[PDB]
């Protein structure tokens, strides 16, 4: 009785689900299957829906693979400032120089399954990588902020309707979206 | 406590909900497990009450693969939540493994403003509050649910 | 068993109408005939 007694740690065999004696899962793989948080979320559309929403818009405008990118570059900047739920009728605008050029919104909002927000979320990372660049020159704030009274200056990078709150969001901002959304 | 609760479906209902889905996909006993592995991870992040129409996704590499939701939600008696609860214990045993590498949080938390870091293990719609729940978390579900 | 299983898309052979073994239409043209 010279050895102090150490409490034994009972082992709670987790209840692995089964159907008829065999196991349902194959943990052998479960411990290796590791996706990314965004790519299985619903805040983004599957790469199928996005592939459709890109081919269909590439068709309605009838521009061409070589130049359609430059158009999408505009759609982001437009969405950032205004939002991602406009009237199906109407025109979004992009500019060369100062000659505003309009495009019809119908082919975009219509072919966006289930909604434009999701589809535009595919540019979320690039969106913040664009606002950061913009603010460097001068103080810029997504309008989404100007209507919600945001003047952090640091939260401007994450102020637009189609930011996907992933897991790597500085929490100084995650609060903003839920409060507004 | 779990095996007589209603938050889990009887082993009959679950046995049906597994055979029926094994049929609709027509995959095979050998590989259906790997699919169910995806359904959990999908349910964890999104929930367990999606539109009967639509597709849940699982990935090999980065080529998202879609499956139809209809055969799952339909054959789940009385609801998907219950059926998915059979993976509750494995679910937490999966989140714990995930957080080790980096900070991960079920989306169920991100929408409910959860940033405990320790409660992430128990943040998903289909956790069965058994009797062995650390009470630091039992409060979360009732407040949200 | 390292490859995720992809569901096969069964192919619903539309029932092209026929009379006595031969086909009634001539899709060869149907896919080009386009009126207003």
């Amino acid at each position: 009785t010279h050895t102090v007694p150490r409490i034994k740690a009972i082992t709670s065999k987790m209840r692995m689900p089964k159907s008829k004696g065999a196991t349902v899962l194959n943990l052998e793989h479960l411990l290796e299957y590791a996706p990314q948080q965004i790519d299985i979320s619903n805040t983004r559309a599957t790469q199928s829906q996005f592939d459709t929403w890109y081919e269909a818009v590439q068709l309605a405008y009838d521009i061409g693979e070589t130049e359609m990118p430059t158009v999408m570059n505009g759609l982001m900047v437009w969405c950032i400032e205004n939002g991602t739920s406009p009237n199906i009728n109407g025109v979004w605008v992009m500019m060369d120089g100062d000659e505003q050029v309009e495009y019809p919104l119908k082919p975009i909002v219509e072919n966006a399954k289930p909604t434009l927000r999701q589809i535009m979320a595919h540019f979320s990372d690039v969106a913040e990588a664009y606002i950061e660049m913009r603010n460097k020159k001068e103080p810029y704030m997504p309008r989404y902020g100007l209507v919600r009274n945001l003047r952090d200056g640091s939260l401007a990078r994450y102020a637009f309707d189609f930011y996907e709150v992933t897991s790597r969001t500085p929490v100084r901002a995650r609060e903003a979206h839920i409060q507004m959304k």
